[PDB]
């Protein structure tokens, strides 16, 4: 879906993919994604799962549900699920990135 249903289009979350977010364009590097992910807590095995099911658009650079996936995402396997997103869309436990 989009946003939206992502979260009752919940910009909240955009704060974050803002936080990841370099220079002053207005894109996500992507890079600096993985950086705010890793401070999830999960490992880099299982992200890179997440990120190769994130990885989509094609160019390095993130998107919003693109990156507002691999984010929940990382909550999935956070609880030992799958880091596919065939396996997402569930009632998966809170990440450990802040409030």
């Amino acid at each position: 879906l989009s946003l939206t249903q992502l979260s009752s289009g919940n910009p909240v979350y955009e704060k974050y993919y803002r936080q990841v977010e370099a220079g002053n364009t207005g894109r996500v590097l992507a890079l600096d994604a993985a950086a705010f992910l890793k401070k999830s807590g999960l490992p880099d095995l299982i992200l890179g799962k997440i990120w190769d099911l994130a990885d989509t658009d094609g160019k390095g650079v993130l998107s919003k549900q693109e990156f507002f996936v691999a984010l929940r995402l990382v909550a999935c396997a956070q609880n030992g699920l799958e880091v596919s997103l065939s396996s997402l869309s569930l009632a998966v436990p809170p990440p450990r990135f802040h409030d």
